[PDB]
């Protein structure tokens, strides 16, 4: 298993706009196009995004193409990032794809405010930072897939997703 199969199970594929758990326009591979109430707002974003009038519907390739930027941008983030970086050279291989998960589905300053758990997961205090994690709007609202990520910084295995 790698990132992306990780990523892909997490947020599906959508050909069409569509409205994401928070309500906001998204497309493909969990791409959030924009946080603004119009779906034409969304179109034209979209269409900026692809580079041609897409009306609301993109191909699978598009899709994909997304996805592989959106996980660059998320890598190079985290490698930039004072606060993110440190942690994310602390851990093994499949710990790294957690963190990849949590920033894309936060961003980097989302992920940037757990202080705690950042702090505990580079000291390598693997149950204790699992419980403070579950302490968050994040783990609330998107439980199953929080749970997922946790499983993952919890065991440092793909079980959480060898079910899926």
């Amino acid at each position: 298993m790698n990132v992306f199969e990780m990523l892909r199970i997490d947020e599906g594929l959508r050909l069409k706009i569509y409205k994401d758990t928070e309500g906001y326009y998204t497309i493909g591979i969990g791409h959030l196009l924009t946080k603004s109430p119009s779906l034409n707002a969304a179109k034209s974003e979209l269409d900026k995004a692809i580079g041609r009038n897409c009306n609301g519907v993109i191909t699978k390739d598009e899709a994909e193409k997304l996805f592989n930027q959106d996980v660059d941008a998320a890598v190079r983030g985290i490698l930039r990032n004072a606060k993110l970086k440190p942690v994310y050279d602390s851990l093994d291989a499949v710990r790294r794809c957690a963190l990849i998960n949590m920033v894309f589905q936060m961003g980097e300053t989302g992920v940037a405010g757990f202080t705690n758990s950042l702090r505990m997961l580079q000291q390598k205090r693997w149950d204790e930072a699992a419980v403070n994690l579950a302490k968050s709007r994040w783990y609330n609202q998107t439980p199953n897939r929080a749970k997922r990520v946790i499983t993952t910084f919890r065991t440092g295995t793909w079980d959480a997703y060898k079910n899926l």
